[PDB]
């Protein structure tokens, strides 16, 4: 149960457990400590809007703590580029029929944005090319591995 997460990932999620932690946060309870110098809680609008903020913004936090605290932290700058696919990789990837060639950056859920082309290792594609190298034809249709690259 060690959780791969990349360097990127994470400093990006360290990055974000701070900002709600230190700025976000004081920022809502000062929002609701105004809001109850108007009383009538029940229908307090800013009250609840606040108290509504609250609770999105506490729950990114108990997760980011969790999924920090869960974390198998990757750094595949740090290791010698065998042309394999590993998690935390960039792959360029070649469509055999369309020729549509993409590279991709396989990465865990929480920094997954596949509109960015970062793809979470669970998912069809990341799943298809962990384990290849470049050359490798991957019927997952088929694909072929153009380049591997440890960035």
């Amino acid at each position: 149960q060690a959780i791969p997460m990349t360097l990127r990932g994470a400093e990006k999620l360290r990055e974000e457990l701070d900002f709600l932690k230190s700025v976000r946060r004081p920022e809502i309870i000062a929002a609701i400590a105004e809001a109850r110098e108007h009383g009538d809680l029940k229908e307090n609008a800013e009250y609840h809007a606040a108290r509504e903020q609250q609770g999105f913004c506490e729950g990114r936090i108990k997760d980011i703590e969790a999924k920090l605290s869960n974390a198998q932290v990757i750094d595949v700058t740090k290791m010698p580029n065998n042309g394999r696919v590993i998690f935390g990789a960039t792959v360029t990837v070649l469509n055999l029929d369309s020729d549509e060639e993409q590279t991709y950056r396989i990465v865990g859920d929480d920094e997954a944005d596949f509109k960015q082309n970062l793809i979470s290792v669970n998912s069809p594609i990341a799943r298809g090319l962990i384990g290849k190298e470049e050359d490798d034809v991957v019927v997952i249709v088929e694909f072929e591995v153009i380049k591997v690259e440890y960035l």
